[PDB]
């Protein structure tokens, strides 16, 4: 009775951590740069957001497999969060 795969990466692919569950996580926390990122997911829509839930770069999309590090904002990979819809 499950129906929810999303994996997602908070760093480089041969250098970030492997966050694979279920919609109930924070989305990710850790402190860091904004470096280049992996996310794979395909699972309705998804806010992305480097900050606070009421203060920073929101940034949504559907599912869709990315991962750049120059078109996404390299400010500093603190207080972010994502939530899967
Ligand atoms: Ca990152
Ligand atoms: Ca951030």
């Amino acid at each position: 009775m499950n129906a929810a795969e999303v994996i997602v990466y908070e760093h480089v692919n041969f250098g970030g951590k492997s966050f694979d569950a279920t919609s109930d996580q924070p989305g990710a926390g850790d402190n860091l740069n904004d470096k280049i990122s992996s996310i794979k997911v395909k699972s309705g829509t998804w806010r992305f957001y480097e900050y606070i839930n009421y203060g920073g770069r929101y940034w949504d999309l559907g599912p869709g497999e990315y991962s750049s590090v120059e078109s996404a904002g390299i400010p500093d990979n603190s207080i972010s969060s994502f939530r899967q819809i």
